[PDB]
């Protein structure tokens, strides 16, 4: 599939990373979020419960949980969904459209998160968050940014 950025033995290596990672799913989600609370404290006021707390606060809040979760999730999804292209397209722009009603949501916040999540990869898989991973996970999140994207224009 053109549509793909990955090559096939680079798909392989995403999934054999991302479900050693996906054990931890609930945790890195909590890592992401935070880190986009942490670089940009803006985010925060979209979520109105996670403004007056500290970031240890958050870890064990239960609204921080569900929200963390349901940031997570999606990335999951799609690797998950790496080999069904036209599910994975439909999944990730369903995903951008959810933010059109959300109040005030602009085009270029999806950006934010991709570097998030490598924040919250790193930190994971540790010693597991290769010279090659890191090289992958740069152009598929990239990519996934760019179909959410798309969802939140159209
Ligand atoms: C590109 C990465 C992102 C993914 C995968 C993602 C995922 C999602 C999903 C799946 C939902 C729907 C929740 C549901 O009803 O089940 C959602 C809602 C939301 N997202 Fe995102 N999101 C992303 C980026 C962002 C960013 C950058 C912000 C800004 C802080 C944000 C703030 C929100 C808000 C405020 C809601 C609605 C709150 C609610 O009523 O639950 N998201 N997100
Ligand atoms: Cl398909």
């Amino acid at each position: 599939d053109p549509r793909f950025p990955l090559t096939a033995r680079d798909k392989f290596s995403l999934v054999k990373s991302w479900k050693t990672f996906s054990r931890n799913l609930e945790s890195a989600g909590k890592e992401m979020l935070l880190k986009l609370f942490i670089e940009h404290p803006d985010m925060k006021d979209l979520f109105p419960k996670f403004k007056a707390k500290t970031p240890d606060q958050l870890r064990n809040d239960e609204s921080f949980e569900e929200a963390a979760l349901a940031h997570i999730t999606p990335y999951d999804q799609a690797v998950q969904d790496s080999d069904n292209v036209d599910i994975l397209l439909t999944n990730l722009k369903r995903v951008g459209r959810q933010h059109k009603t959300v109040p005030g949501f602009q085009e270029s916040y999806f950006e934010r998160m991709e570097k998030c999540l490598v924040f919250a990869l790193q930190t994971t898989l540790a010693d597991a968050y290769t010279e090659n991973m890191e090289r992958i996970y740069k152009i598929w999140i990239s990519w996934t940014t760019e179909k959410i994207r798309e969802g939140f224009r159209e």
